[PDB]
């Protein structure tokens, strides 16, 4: 788990995201889709986006960014006591959306990148360590629910 000081760094960093949740969410998803184009094929409603300009110009992609980060932010604020929130999220992603756990590693990397890009010099080594722990905890709990389902991809 994370210590109290680590959770405090995670939620301090999350305050940066909440100042502009749709814009963080857009950029994180665009980083995901452009770095890993197989991820976009999972999204019937984003599969039409052929260029990064089209991605940036999609209001619906910003709206999804809002939904995705709002879910993540509520989970983070549980400081690891997140079973009731996380289990349905994992089950939805395995059974309906068919999202391999590797995509959660991809978006975790994208969050760290986007945080440095939007907050350069204001996301220090301690804060990156804490946020990395929180994202590992989230994906590892999701991975345990996928194992229950026997879900691979």
């Amino acid at each position: 788990g994370l210590s109290d000081g680590e959770w405090q760094q995670v939620l301090n960093v999350w305050g940066k995201v909440e100042a502009d949740i749709a814009g963080h969410g857009q950029e994180v998803l665009i980083r995901l889709f452009t770095g890993h184009p197989e991820t976009l094929e999972k999204f019937d409603k984003f599969k039409h986006l052929k260029t990064e300009a089209e991605m940036k110009a999609s209001e619906d992609l910003k709206k999804h960014g809002t939904v995705v980060l709002t879910a993540l932010g509520g989970i983070l604020k549980k400081k690891g006591h997140h079973e009731a929130e996380l289990k349905p999220l994992a089950q939805s992603h395995a059974t309906k959306h068919k999202i391999p756990i590797k995509y959660l590693e991809f978006i975790s990397d994208a969050i760290i990148h986007v945080l440095h890009s939007k907050h350069p010099g204001d996301f220090g080594a301690d804060a990156q360590g804490a946020m990395t722990k929180a994202l590992e905890l989230f994906r590892n709990d999701i991975a345990a629910k996928y194992k229950e389902l026997g879900f691979q991809g």
